[PDB]
């Protein structure tokens, strides 16, 4: 069973590379591949966890202050 | 129907990782397939997942400019 079901299925390996300056003060990244704002988290993991019984959540990268 | 995460910290109801940009050093490669033995970091387990399921998931790279 696949993890990603709809994102850029013409791409054989979806990879996102960012410079830390592109994150600003905080970036919240999607790790469930259900977000409408992918690679960013939009809270779609909540609906996925409720329907499948999963426990996935996002990745948060922020500035120290 | 089926879950994304199968074995990582199943006692945790929502797996979230939060880092300061200083904790990344020069480059961090984050897992988005939940198959890595070094989770939240990518160990290349996505290649085996993509080969077996026909998926196209890949990691998230955050680096210094
Ligand atoms: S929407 Fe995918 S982890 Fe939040
Ligand atoms: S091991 Fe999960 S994306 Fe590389």
């Amino acid at each position: 069973a696949m993890i990603n079901l709809h994102i850029q299925k013409d791409n054989p390996k979806i990879v996102h590379a960012f410079d830390m300056e592109d994150l600003g003060g905080k970036a919240v990244y999607c790790r469930c591949w259900r977000s409408k704002k992918f690679p960013f988290c939009d809270g779609a993991h909540t609906k996925h966890n409720e329907e499948t019984g999963d426990n996935v959540g996002p990745l948060i990268i922020k500035k120290k202050e």
